[PDB]
């Protein structure tokens, strides 16, 4: 390797030590009698301090021919001094010239030069040498981490289930179709119908991380026709708060990774990540249309509450209640799947729920109907052909506990977690109406 | 919840305590003056003891009533007794019928009635139950965690790339022709456009473990059109034996992992996974060939080794260098992809690599070509077109460090890893040339 430390591992154990830095040209200052080089890597930047009486003379006269991104690595002596900006510095002994860059850059890496999203996007190598960029990449990669961690921990077991599928769905919209061989089969918007069935397997707890697709025939802000959908399915439940009071400390688990592990990214994005506030407060379907409906808002009982009432409610859920994570539960069944079960003592509301982090729904989920005539019964009031289900019905026929689950948006969860204006800034290549490049 | 311990986590310690267990009703003893209860979970099976004398009447009367593969949930007193085969039993007090079974069951979970591969595969929640598949499954989340952990203790950050795609990511047939709005796209085979384009960022150090899929005419025990897999990509290396080193220490940490945690479905498949013993060893194409021709099977210099020499160079390592894993080395260039770098020296030979596992291929990689003129002259070599290669290409231009990574094979690694006859006993769901549904 050309590199035996980054500029975040030398530390004061080091001093007068003999170490190997590799990156990208920062800065380079001839200043006469002594120059500076800077060195750019995933963490920081390195000195590379040259005193005319200290350094090799071919190295003096090299270091002024470097240019800007141009690939290098530094072998030389680790000294700790005040003079140092970061602490110390590096009096090198040997300079090598990795890969040279061309000119002029496809975007700034300094800064100055602010490009639009879709330049960013194009040159998303380019884009990520700016710390603010790199620093959302890195927080992703905890938060998946994080994520995964909480599930091991409470006894979930990874599964995997198929992209390519030819089976039927309750919308029957946003499909991708495709061919598969002979056969017309679609890309999976989602893995719910097979992690229910898994749910008759023993298996009890499970998570899956995995893509999913829709065909989304016009762009906003909030979704990608490609997506990081991190599911769940488990079994053996009494009712759908024990699935919320999961999903909430998950989030939350998350939430406080992040905090603890990426307080140097959290910094570089001058925002401050709230400390979670368990339990998170529950709002009623009902209730929520009643705020809405004082704010102007005024959504008929019975369907769907829209973009602006979720923004409504998360500025409400804010102000009274200093609350940027919420739930909104007991939908009424006619607004949500076939799949959810109904409050057995009032069916005109069901098991369902959604979590909204700053106004915007991250995640969707609620207590499924385990008992198969009910569950037809549902199908049919879809107006939907139950024998088009049923490989899904099936399941339900040999011994099937009760269960729930969740969809959670995994990159509404980061855009939302770190209030960001675009989803398209959380995910490394956007896939909408226009854009299938890079 | 309906359950607080699995039969699994039942130990002295409790003896005497309330908990509540829940499963699918295994066996029922009908007596007189007693009744025994047998229930399934996922971890194995938990007796129930029912004394006339001892328990609630109604109680008494339900056990007869209940069938096989009934889910129930059982609340009762732990007693440990050596009268009890599993070492104790617990005294119900209360007994509540979830969901009831049909008969017949699609498949046999006594083990009883062997049923075909189609069948099972028809039927995996039924499957699942079975203790020796269960155990697949366990081990299967067990392999993704170790080779998580793994790249995140050597400072790797998971990146998530684009499934949907414009231009070939491997090349000619065995591809997934999909159709993006108006736009003629392609499922990725792999991320490796994406993986290289990201050792430009500053990132160094990468993986993704992410479906891929790969649309090939012919039916194998070794290979699936949809399959998990396991890419990282490091910058900073010197030499593609950088990447194998790091390679079989990831591998190494994962089978052991496995060892160390799963001995208990180790047994139950009644199988013994060996310690790894590195390094592994590696072969060069030209000795792998000299060897073959030992063995009366000539194989041209520049042609692929075919099945049957891999079967024969997996035999004669494991019987002669007593390594069921080693490396096969130094390819023919002409064998190998545009990305693939060449020996300076001696250019008909690259810098490319294949991991082999019990006489199978489970991984390839190798050190790439960052250098941008050389790279596009490759791609010109294979046929190509570099200007479809745009948004890759223009990564190399701006300062691109020596790298080189891997591919390696979810599915493959389990299966040889347990020495599995067949490849769709790895996957829940499989996607062959004749397989779509479920
Ligand atoms: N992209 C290669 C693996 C690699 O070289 O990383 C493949 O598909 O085999």
């Amino acid at each position: 390797m050309y590199r035996t430390h980054y500029s975040s591992e030398i530390t004061e154990e080091l001093n007068g030590q003999k170490v190997k830095v590799a990156g990208w040209v920062w800065e380079v200052k001839d200043l006469g009698g002594i120059k500076f080089l800077w060195i750019r890597d995933r963490d920081g930047i390195v000195q590379i301090t040259a005193p005319k009486k200290k350094v090799d003379p071919e190295l003096f006269k090299l270091i002024p021919k470097l240019r800007s991104e141009d690939v290098v690595a530094v072998e030389g002596v680790v000294n700790f001094t005040p003079k140092a900006k970061l602490g110390f510095e590096i009096l090198p002994e040997k300079i090598v010239v990795l890969n040279r860059a061309e000119t002029p850059l496809p975007l700034d890496p300094t800064g100055k030069v602010k490009a639009e999203l879709d330049t960013r996007l194009d040159n998303r190598f380019m884009d990520l040498r700016r710390p603010e960029v790199m620093a959302i990449f890195k927080i992703r990669s905890s938060v998946f981490k994080a994520v995964r961690d909480f599930f091991h921990e409470n006894g979930f077991i990874e599964i995997h289930t198929p992209k390519i599928i030819a089976t039927a769905t309750e919308g029957g919209t946003e499909l991708f179709p495709m061919k598969y061989f002979e056969e017309d089969a679609f890309l999976a918007q989602s893995p719910q119908l097979y992690k229910q069935i898994m749910m008759a397997s023993g298996l009890d707890r499970v998570y899956e991380i995995a893509p999913i697709f829709r065909a989304e025939e016009h762009n906003t802000t909030r979704h990608l026709n490609e997506a990081w959908s991190i599911d769940s399915e488990m079994a053996f439940i009494e009712d759908e708060e024990e699935v919320m009071s999961f999903l909430e400390r998950l989030v939350a688990h998350a939430i406080n990774y992040v905090r603890e592990h990426n307080a140097k990214e959290l910094d570089i994005l001058n925002f401050e990540l709230e400390e979670p506030k368990l339990p998170f407060p529950r709002v009623s379907y009902d209730k929520a249309l009643e705020i809405l409906g004082d704010l102007g808002k005024e959504i008929p009982w019975g369907e769907d509450i829209d973009t602006e009432g979720e923004r409504l409610l998360g500025k409400y859920m804010m102000e009274n209640e200093n609350a940027p994570l919420y739930f909104l539960y007991q939908y009424p069944s006619e607004a949500k799947p076939f799949y959810i079960m109904k409050y057995d003592n009032k069916p005109e509301i069901c098991r369902a729920f959604d979590l909204e982090y700053r106004g915007v729904e991250i995640s969707s989920g609620g207590q499924r109907e385990h008992r198969h005539d009910i569950l037809v019964e549902q199908i049919k009031e879809k107006g939907l052909n139950p024998e088009s289900f049923e490989f899904y019905l099936k399941a339900f026929r040999y011994g099937m506990p009760p269960h729930g689950g969740f969809g959670l948006g995994a990159e509404r969860l980061i855009k939302q977690m770190l209030d960001l204006p675009n989803i398209r800034e959380v995910i490394l290549f956007p896939r909408d109406r226009r854009r299938l490049t890079p």
